[PDB]
């Protein structure tokens, strides 16, 4: 497979993460890991087996933990899928998740094309 350097991936992908951080208030529940004790949802880790959030993804981009860009896409999707799984379909966080996913779908496609 074709190699991707960490600096190359950060430069290309960080603007798509920025697009999510720019969604205010919609990104706010996603900017830090879910804390089930604080949020009063003790069953969270029983339902969501692989937690993910924007701060974790940003750290991985910053430190160079992605070898290829689809690994980043996978983490973004994991974050969305967790929220759609756990939260009720009429809930604020479910709706915020849907908004972030719409933004991501629009931003990510030209970026992935350029990476090749
Ligand atoms: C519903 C708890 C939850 C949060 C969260 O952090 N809620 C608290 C929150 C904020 O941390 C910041 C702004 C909020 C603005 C509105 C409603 C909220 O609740 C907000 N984030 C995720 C991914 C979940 C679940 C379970 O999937």
């Amino acid at each position: 497979s074709m190699i991707f350097k960490p600096e190359e991936l950060r430069q290309a992908l960080m603007p798509t993460l920025e697009a999510l951080y720019r969604q205010d208030p919609e990104s706010l529940p996603f900017r830090q890991p879910v804390d089930p004790q604080l949020l009063g949802i003790p069953d969270y880790f029983d339902i969501v087996k692989s937690p993910m959030d924007l701060s974790t993804i940003k750290r991985k981009l910053d430190t160079g933990q992605y070898q290829e860009p689809w690994q980043y896409v996978d983490d973004i999707w994991l974050m969305f899928n967790n929220a759609w799984l756990y939260n009720r379909k009429t809930s604020r966080v479910y709706k915020y998740c849907s908004k972030l996913s719409e933004v991501f779908e629009q931003e990510i496609d030209p970026v992935m094309q350029s990476l090749g």
